[PDB]
C-alpha cells in the first residue's frame, strides 16, 4: 500500500516550492493538487476573496467547500503509476485534517466563525471522516515550519490578490495551530488514528528556494523519513 | 429487508398528523423521526428562526444542517424491532431528497441562495448520495398533498413562532417543487434510482384531522400502497 502523506504548513511558508522540489526529486511519487485555482473562481466567483473581504459571512461556507474537497482527493484510487512501483508514495498539499485543525479552529477563535457555524462544521467533520476513516489514512506529516514573519514577507513577496489584506497577526495565529497540533500536541483531537502520526519538521527559515545546498539537504531528510514509514 | 418510505409534503399540510395516524395503525412499523426541535435549539440558538428571519444570510447554512441530519438519520441500522416482522417498514419524514429538490432547489430559485452556494451544495449532495447510494435507498413516496391556502390556513392555525411571517406565495412555492417532482415529473432529477419511485397521493385538503371516517380511508389507501412494494 503507498505510503500517504500531506504537507502542512502557514500561508507562503513555501509550499508550492517545496512540492516542485518533490516532483522534482522523486517522479515516482503522486502529488496530489491543493484546489487553489478552483477557489478563486469557483465555475463564477472568488470564494478565496470573499472570505477573505467578508470573514464573518464567508468563513463557514468556504470551510465546508475546502473540506469537501480535500475529502474527495484523498477518498479518489490510486493512479495506475504509484501502482507499480516498489515503494508508492502519494503526498497531499494540506489535509482533511488540517482543514478542521488549522482553519476552521482557528476561524472559529478568532471570531469569523460562529458557535453555529463552528458546531456544525464540527458535526460534519467528525461524522464523514468517521464513515470514510479506512480509506483516508495518513502515515505522516511534512511540516514546513517557518516564523510568522519570514511567511509575512513571502506572503507580501508574491502578490496574490486575495491575500493581499492579512496581517501578521493572522499568519501568528496560524502559526500557533500548526505549533500547537504538530509539534507540542496541545490540540485536542477527535480522532483515535491522528492520535500519533509521524511528523517529520523541517525548518524554512532560510529560503531554500535558491540555496541547492539546502534543498539537497531537505530531500535528504524527507527521503529518510518517508522510508522509515 | 425492510420497505423504506418517506413522507413528503408542503409547510403545515399536516405531516406530524399523518404521522401520529400511522403509529397508531401500525405499531411494527417504525418512524424516523425529523429534527424539528433541533433546529429551533441547536446546543444554543435557533437556526430555523435565522434562516426564516434572513433568509440570504442563513438559508445555506440551513441547508447544511438539515442534509447533514436527514442522511444521518438515512444512514442509521434498523431497530431490533423491525428487524423481527413479516413485513417490516421504515418511514421518514421528508428526505434526504426533498432537502433538495423542494427546500434547496426553491430556495435558490427565491434567491436565498446565491449562485455560489448553490452550487457547493448540490456538489456536496451529489457527492455523498452517490458515496452512500447503497444505503439510502427508498422504495417509496407518500406525498400529503393540499393547496397553499389550505396549508396557509392550517400554518397560522398553529402557532409555531418561526413560521409566522411566512406569505402565502412561500407556500405557493414549495407547493409547486412538490408538484413538479413528485407529480409532473418536470423536475430535473440527478440520481438513476430516485427516477422512477412510486408516489402514492393523499389529497388532504379536508381536515382528515377529525372526520374519522378519512382517516381509516387514508390507512387503506397507504396498507395498499405499501404491500405492493
Ligand atoms: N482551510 C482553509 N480555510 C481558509 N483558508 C484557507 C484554507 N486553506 C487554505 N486557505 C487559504 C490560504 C491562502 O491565502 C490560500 C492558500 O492556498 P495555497 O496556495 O494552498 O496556500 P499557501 O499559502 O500554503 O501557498 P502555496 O501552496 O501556493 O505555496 O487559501
Ligand atoms: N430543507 C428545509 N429547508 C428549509 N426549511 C425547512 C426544510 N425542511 C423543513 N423546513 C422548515 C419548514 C418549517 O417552518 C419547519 C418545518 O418542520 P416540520 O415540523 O418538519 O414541518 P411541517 O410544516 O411539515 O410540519 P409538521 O411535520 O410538524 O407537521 O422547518
Amino acid at each position: 500500500g503507498p505510503r500517504r502523506l500531506s504537507i502542512e504548513g502557514n500561508i507562503a511558508v513555501g509550499k508550492s516550492t517545496f512540492v516542485k522540489l518533490l516532483t522534482k526529486t522523486y517522479p515516482e511519487w503522486h502529488v496530489a493538487t491543493e484546489p487553489v485555482a478552483t477557489w478563486q473562481n469557483i465555475q463564477l466567483g472568488n470564494l478565496l476573496d470573499m472570505m477573505y473581504r467578508e470573514p464573518a459571512r464567508w468563513s463557514y461556507t468556504f470551510q465546508t467547500f475546502s473540506f469537501l474537497s480535500r475529502l474527495k482527493v484523498q477518498l479518489e484510487p490510486f493512479p495506475e503509476k504509484l501502482l507499480q512501483a516498489r515503494k508508492p508514495v502519494q503526498i497531499f498539499e494540506r489535509s482533511v485534517y488540517s482543514d478542521r485543525y488549522i482553519f476552521a479552529k482557528n476561524l472559529f477563535e478568532n471570531g469569523s466563525l460562529s458557535d453555529i457555524e463552528w458546531h456544525i462544521y464540527q458535526d460534519w467533520h467528525s461524522f464523514l471522516l468517521w464513515e470514510f476513516a479506512s480509506r483516508i489514512t495518513l502515515h505522516g506529516f511534512i511540516y514546513l515550519q517557518a516564523s510568522p514573519q519570514v511567511c509575512l514577507k513571502r506572503l507580501y513577496q508574491r502578490a496574490r490578490e486575495e491575500e493581499k489584506g492579512i496581517e501578521l497577526a493572522y499568519l501568528e495565529q496560524l502559526h500557533g495551530q500548526h505549533e500547537a497540533w504538530l509539534i507540542h500536541k496541545t490540540t485536542k483531537l477527535h480522532f483515535e488514528a491522528l492520535m500519533n502520526i509521524p511528523v517529520l519538521v523541517l525548518d524554512v527559515n532560510d529560503d531554500f528556494s535558491e540555496e541547492v545546498t539546502k534543498q539537497e539537504d531537505l530531500m535528504r531528510e524527507v527521503n529518510t523519513f518517508v522510508k522509515n514509514l
